[PDB]
């Protein structure tokens, strides 16, 4: 159940969310990703950010090692954090998350964000107050296609870029490789439809971040509607016999998005597979593109 990417490398459509906020054990994420694999995810989504590489790349071990799983069948996404834009910077920042992980190789290597930041995660200056860099962004992209010339990263793509963002790299001079991917927040209260066709004429595929909803760290309004509680959603939900996260994820795998799903809860984990045993009807699908709203979570 995958996409084929433009650089025609295979990226399963539906994958694991792995951020935890700081409040959870580390350890946490060893027992949750192992869980994850066993009810069927194949595509697991991490970052140099989370503070969770190690844990993730143990469970995706523990699963090869025991027969559970082939590496091959595995999607591991791992990302670049905004302090190694430079482009000498990118090939060790990804060398580092392969130690930690302990794997040979990414599926798929992102920029994390578009925007720079002094070399050193969050380098504050003398008031609060994050210290910015500035480095254009197509010679971090130059840099990233070396990681998938030397077998680094299989894939490599993109996260949080807008339409014109994509559009500097991929008018750049002398580009080698498209970005596969831009991951982005969208979900039925920010659905990204323009951004979506934007991607799709130029055969990147767009994947979903806080398709449930986001997790609403206090760090997120405490007062936006919460999506899952959203009458259309549940009223699908019945109409359906699912829930409401479940419509979620459907909703975007009828668009052609690749959709992420973080539980670090075992029935959650195996419920979000159900994914694939249902589907919208298009009156259905216009009740959930009715939802948008332009509403940012993070
Ligand atoms: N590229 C970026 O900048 C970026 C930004 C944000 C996120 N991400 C990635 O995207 C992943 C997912 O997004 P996210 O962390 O914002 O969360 P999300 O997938 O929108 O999840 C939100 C909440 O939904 C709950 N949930 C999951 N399945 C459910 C179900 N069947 N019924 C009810 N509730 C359910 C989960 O809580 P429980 O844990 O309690 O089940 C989770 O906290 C992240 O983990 C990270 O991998 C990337
Ligand atoms: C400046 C900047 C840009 C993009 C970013 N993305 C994340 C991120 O990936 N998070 C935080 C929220 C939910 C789950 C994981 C943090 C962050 C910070």
């Amino acid at each position: 159940q995958c996409v084929k990417l433009n650089d025609g490398h295979f990226m399963p459509v539906l994958g694991f969310g792995t951020y935890a906020p700081p409040e959870v054990p580390r350890s946490k994420a060893l027992e949750v990703t192992k869980l994850a694999i066993e009810a069927g995810f194949r595509h697991i989504d991490s970052a140099h950010l989370y503070n969770n590489e190690e844990q993730v790349g143990l469970a995706i071990r523990s699963k090869i090692a025991d027969g559970s799983v082939k590496r091959e069948d595995i999607f591991y996404t791992s990302k670049l954090w905004s302090t190694f834009h430079r482009p000498e910077l990118v090939r060790p920042a990804l060398e580092n998350s392969l130690k930690k992980a302990q794997l040979d190789y990414v599926d798929l290597y992102l920029i994390h964000s578009p925007m720079s930041l002094k070399p050193g995660l969050s380098p504050t200056d003398e008031n609060g107050k994050v210290i910015f860099d500035i480095v254009d962004l197509c010679t971090t992209w130059e840099a990233m296609e070396k990681c998938k010339d030397a077998g680094l990263a299989k894939s490599i793509g993109v996260s949080n870029f807008n339409r014109r963002q994509l559009e500097m790299i991929l008018n750049k001079p002398g580009l080698k490789y498209k970005p596969v991917c831009n991951q982005v927040e969208c979900h039925p209260y920010f659905n990204r439809s323009k951004l979506l066709d934007f991607c799709k004429s130029k055969d990147i595929v767009l994947v979903a971040y806080s398709a449930l909803g986001s997790q609403r760290d206090k760090r997120v309004d405490p007062n936006s509607p919460v999506l899952l509680e959203d009458p259309v959603l549940c009223a699908l939900a019945k109409k359906h016999k699912r829930t409401p996260a479940l419509i979620a994820l459907r909703y975007q795998l009828q668009r052609g998005v690749v959709v992420l799903a973080k539980s670090y809860n075992e029935q959650r984990i195996r419920q979000n597979v159900q994914v694939f045993e249902f589907q919208l009807t298009a009156e259905d699908m216009k009740a959930i593109d009715g939802l948008d709203r332009n509403l940012h979570y993070f």
